[PDB]
């Protein structure tokens, strides 16, 4: 049967290129939590697949002037991919246009920053400008701020938008580098913060979770794979396989 | 006017309770709690009216291993005796095979409720002994997790619970709490509910961490068009901060 086209994006420890001296080809190039998830889905549901990195390098957001989506979300809308297997947040605006499986991981937006400071919350960032802050451009965190009616988050969006050329970044890796090299706090998903802080002992999460969301496998609207993948996820959960996969990929610091 | 939706639910504090009052209350006005607030928001957002009915058999729902039939709220949905189940109803593999669920409105996991002052630190410590009894709600998701599990510690625990089921499987979380308070018994309980109970009784504690991860969702019969509509409403409520506000209201040692 036809191999499913799977769109994804590079994001440690979910999706990475394998390190090797020999060139690698096709699906053999990739590893990570989401790649292990994809393999399990493929065995349980009985499909073959071809992994393709999203052409525009984006997760996906809607253009405020012309209304078009980009990123992996757009690839699904346009039926250029069968599945998006990635750390792809399930959100209201996305669920209006694509389908998602139920979540394989739960998380929330939080703050990555340096240690040893009096900053304890989003409110503390919002009320000042000396410490800059931002998010990945055209992802779910950005969109949460852009849409929020909550006073603190609306104030933060106004700042991000004003300073966007500097404070909105194209990847989590770029955001981490800004935290490490400038007076900057990065609004980042908590799952990824846990990974980063385990490996960067001078960085920490600031405050708690700002929201609650899950990552799900994306499908075009109406796809029969959506509910089948939900069932496989729920079975993998029940068996303890997702927890084992998280422990494998998240693997510390003195304290 | 459109037919009012029949909403099955179950009494479970602080999700669904009878309001305290001296005058008798009628109809929907009888009920309050997190899930009642959720239902009200869903009805306003999706434009339906409803009638709340407590599940007739008093159960969440499990499948009988001999005759293959479901019970509880799950069975009421299968049989189209209710349009929705709005309750702390766990989304599970075996249930999703036979009913549909919205995406989760709250996440949780199984954990352990026990009295303070103990060296017992985990499910492994419980499984290795028999002086302290342990159990779960009969015909709910926790019981089913143990009954199905192939993980050595949990399979051992199920063998004990099954052997002693007339004593250690209980009919409600409230009965489980009373057993913890009145005997040497540890209760396998969902974490959200433990959080509520331990804030109210400072002699009790959670033991260990979460054994699994799951969500509560609104149940619908398989194929229902309300499922995806309710998912969207829940995602919008999330994004506005209303679910966290509802949790703070009802969970407010
Ligand atoms: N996981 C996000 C990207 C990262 C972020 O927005 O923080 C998404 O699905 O858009
Ligand atoms: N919330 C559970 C009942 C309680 C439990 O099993 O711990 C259910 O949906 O079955
Ligand atoms: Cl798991
Ligand atoms: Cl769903
Ligand atoms: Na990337
Ligand atoms: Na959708
Ligand atoms: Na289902
Ligand atoms: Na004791």
């Amino acid at each position: 049967n036809r191999s499913l086209i799977v769109t994804t994006i590079l994001e440690e420890p979910y999706v990475l290129f394998k390190k090797s001296d020999k060139p690698l080809y096709g699906n053999d190039r990739f590893e990570g939590y989401c790649i292990d998830l994809l393999r399990e889905l493929s065995t349980h549901l009985g499909f073959t697949y071809e992994i393709r990195l999203v052409e525009d390098g984006k997760y996906g957001a809607q253009d405020d002037v012309n209304g078009q989506w980009n990123g992996m979300v757009r690839e699904l809308i346009d039926h250029k991919a069968d599945l998006a297997v990635a750390p792809l947040a399930i959100t209201y605006v996305r669920e209006e246009v694509i389908d998602f499986s139920k979540p394989f991981m739960t998380l929330g937006i939080s703050i990555l920053y340096r240690k040893g400071t009096p900053i304890d919350s989003a409110d503390d960032l919002a009320k000042q400008t000396k410490i800059e802050y931002g998010a990945v451009e055209d992802g779910a965190t950005m969109t949460f701020f852009k849409r929020s009616k909550i006073s603190t988050y609306d104030k933060m969006w106004a700042f991000m938008s004003s300073r966007r050329q500097s404070v909105l970044v194209k990847s989590n890796e770029e955001g981490i580098q800004r935290v490490l090299t400038s007076d900057y706090a990065f609004l980042m998903e908590s799952t990824t913060i846990e990974f980063v802080t385990q490996r960067n002992c001078n960085l920490t999460q600031i405050g708690g979770l700002i929201d609650s969301k899950g990552y799900g496998v994306g499908t075009p609207m109406g796809s029969p794979y959506r509910d089948k993948i939900t069932l496989a996820i729920l079975k993998l959960q029940e068996e303890g396989k997702l927890h084992m996969m998280k422990e494998k990929w998240w693997r510390g610091c003195p304290e």
